[PDB]
């Protein structure tokens, strides 16, 4: 069989160590070879290889390719692959038709599982639709129609499976958002509404938003929009908890605020919202709060124990947290920070290139990112409270200041309320008038 000249069809350059690398271990003896790396041209060739189907590679490629190739570039490479020149016959049935069918399979998987690429770039979709509508051959019609049906369905776009609990109210009453505060809302319902918010943010994050540490790179707002939303929420809530503690200048009120936050942590625990649990752990371990020895001393022993147990989840590289997560029954909200830390370690420990892309590096990262999805398909049986939801979505503890400026403010405020000297703290009056008494966390 006479393939075209590599001068005119880049993909058929002979395989060599200069363009494609395979795993060569005892697990790679039989079956489809395992790609370790290659030029993007050779990756595309193997993605659409005429000889055998390779669904594992198509899956891993479409999850990870944005770490080494832009979507517009991927579409161009697949079109280039499709437009097979005449040789420099059985060519058509054994080579061309399998390859074009392989390409249409890639297009189908792409729109089925990563249609967000097309939502983010309308011109990308314009290109795809124009190209597919030009593929009028008889052998291709079933695939063209399958792709078109998915694209139709994708553009086309709460039922409780059991009764949710009644919404809990404390001092703030419904409708009056102006009275909403950490201490005036009910601690049960604060936990519930933050869990619904965080679950929604978690469930929207795609694995491709983590591969290649793309959320830290210059195209982050395009590649990692849901992940960035989740990170910004976590930063805002953690800082809000710290602000609530450190701005409670009156000692009795501040002990009550910290105590209420521990109650919220307990409800987060009961909800398997480990993201919320470790947001509170982060806040109480921050430099501005952790140094408030007098406030922690005044806690009920049972509340200190609750807090100490939660803090111990994060110790020793989150050893106890990882154990806990594997044991629970969803719904749950996993602690998101740890995936970010583990991907950053893997990104920095492995080179992007072996111009040969290191694909085994992407396969390893795809293993980590794959773990996020098992917790994304169980919704909470909790009713949204729209005003509370708006309240927590609009948290902006930093105001107009930078985060560096705000955390400097928090530390100086901490030094004010509990000075770094051996004297007893000065005594400050309350500025608020609401009762400090908690309603507790057993539902009313």
């Amino acid at each position: 069989l006479r393939l075209p000249s590599p001068e005119v069809y880049r993909f058929v350059v002979k395989d060599s160590e200069e363009n494609i690398v395979f795993e060569d271990n005892l697990q790679s003896r039989s079956g489809i070879p395992i790609i370790k790396g290659g030029t993007v041209v050779k990756l595309i060739e193997r993605l659409t290889y005429h000889m055998y189907a390779d669904p594992n590679f198509v899956r891993t490629f479409l999850t990870t390719y944005r770490s080494f190739c832009k979507p517009q570039e991927l579409l161009s490479l697949l079109i280039e692959r499709f437009e097979i020149p005449e040789p420099e016959k059985r060519f058509r049935k054994e080579y061309v038709q399998p390859v074009q069918l392989r390409i249409l399979n890639v297009f189908r998987h792409w729109v089925e599982h990563h249609f967000y690429d097309f939502e983010r770039d309308l011109y990308l979709l314009e290109r795809l639709e124009s190209f597919i509508s030009s593929v009028r051959g008889k052998a291709m019609k079933k695939w063209v129609e399958s792709i078109a049906k998915i694209i139709r369905r994708k553009k086309q776009a709460i039922t409780f499976a059991s009764p949710p609990p009644p919404i809990e109210w404390h001092i703030s009453k419904p409708g009056h958002i102006e009275t909403f505060d950490l201490m005036t809302l009910h601690p049960i319902e604060i936990a519930r509404q933050l869990t619904l918010l965080e679950s929604d943010l978690y469930r929207k994050v795609q694995p491709s938003e983590l591969v290649g540490s793309v959320w830290t790179k210059e195209d982050k707002e395009i590649n990692s929009p849901n992940l960035l939303k989740m990170i910004r929420h976590t930063t805002n809530l953690t800082l809000w908890f710290e602000k609530c503690i450190v701005e409670a200048e009156n000692f009795e009120e501040r002990v009550a605020v910290l105590s209420r936050i521990i109650e919220i942590l307990q409800v987060f625990q009961d909800l398997n919202n480990f993201n919320g649990v470790l947001e509170i752990v982060s806040a109480v371990n921050s430099v501005s709060v952790y140094r408030l020895d007098h406030t922690f001393e005044a806690l009920q022993e049972r509340k200190r124990k609750i807090l100490d147990e939660a803090v111990e989840l994060s110790q020793d590289h989150f050893k106890k947290y990882l154990v806990k997560l594997k044991s629970i029954n969803p719904p749950c909200v996993p602690f998101f920070g740890i995936y970010l830390t583990n991907i950053l370690k893997t990104e920095e420990g492995n080179n992007d290139f072996l111009d040969l892309i290191n694909f085994s590096k992407r396969r390893k990262v795809a293993e980590i990112t794959g773990e996020i999805q098992q917790y994304q398909n169980q919704p909470y049986c909790l009713r949204i409270e729209p005003d509370m939801r708006r309240f927590f979505e609009n948290l902006n503890p930093m105001g107009s200041a930078s985060e560096k400026e705000f955390t400097d403010y928090l530390f100086n405020k901490s030094l004010e309320i509990e000075p770094r000297n051996p004297k007893q703290p000065p005594r400050f009056p309350r500025k608020s008038t609401f009762s400090l008494k908690s309603p507790g966390i057993r539902p009313n």
